[PDB]
DNA sequence: TGCATCCGTGAGTCGAGGGTAATAACCAGGGGGAGATAAACGAACGCTGAACGCTCC
């Protein structure tokens, strides 16, 4: 009986195990705006503008009723009430959303970091990472779902960050080293990666290619930007 | 006709500042406004999907 929501990849719900028809992307819109909100209820006016923005259907506020009621059929009873006008998700378990279990390790991770555990905090971590399956809010259109998106691709990379400053301050530099690679080139602006890379290859040795990383960050940041 | 009496009016200029008293007392009735609970409609939601199209195998 336990529920599960998955929300770091493709909007997904689970029964034991057993994948619930959520439905179309602007329903998963509307799981995703409440899901996201952690049980805060939100109106039928931002309803609206999180599904569609500033060019709502004429019929808008029917479709959000629609969408709601396909939604009551495919969850139990009770979990998505309707208070003071708008909808809330209410009745979930501690860790049901992937976010907030994630979450709680992620904090755990500081505090496993302050206790100076850090084989503890780089286990919790890795765990948190392997919830991301994919492209986070995949096939969800809006403007809030885009900015959901943004930020949590954004606090993904935080954690990774996190994550990769212990693994050089353990000796872990030629597994990190190769998986750095990738991200400087996902990632080119973001001289962070490059930071960790340059450090990693020189204490694998590779002194002389540190600074050829180097003469690459300074081209880009003038060529492209001139900072 | 004269004398006596009383009543009304006016009497500078600008400055400074706030409060005053006292004796049968009651049922009895009863009106009249000021605050407390169910009925008329239409608008949010609600599942009802049904009824239309939008992409996909």
């Amino acid at each position: 009986g336990a529920l599960r929501f998955g929300v770091l990849g493709p909007v997904r719900a689970w029964r034991d195990g057993e994948t619930l028809a959520t439905g179309s992307p602007q329903q998963r819109a509307l799981l995703a705006a409440l899901l996201l909100r952690e049980g805060r209820t939100a109106t039928a006016g931002e309803l609206i503008d999180a599904l569609w923005g500033e060019e709502p259907p004429s019929q808008a506020l029917a479709a959000v009723r629609t969408y709601a009621s396909r939604l009551r059929k495919v969850l139990d009873p009770g979990v998505l009430v309707s208070e003071s006008g708008g909808y809330a998700v209410r009745g979930l378990a501690e860790g049901a959303l992937d976010l907030a279990r994630a979450q709680d390790l992620a904090s755990a991770a500081e505090k496993a970091r302050s206790a100076g555990d850090l084989c503890h905090a780089r286990d919790l971590l890795r765990r948190a990472l392997d919830l991301w399956d994919g492209e986070v809010l995949a096939g969800v259109p809006g403007p809030y779902a885009q900015t959901q998106r943004v930020r949590l691709g954004e606090w993904r990379l935080q954690l990774l960050e996190t994550r990769l400053d212990m693994d050089l301050d353990q000796g872990c530099h030629a597994e990190a080293v190769s998986e750095l690679t990738a991200l400087t080139a996902a990632h080119p602006l973001r001289e962070r990666l490059r930071e960790l890379l340059m450090l990693a290859l020189y204490r694998s040795g590779r002194q002389a290619e540190a600074l050829a990383v180097y003469a690459d960050t300074r081209r880009l940041l003038a060529d492209e930007l001139g900072v």
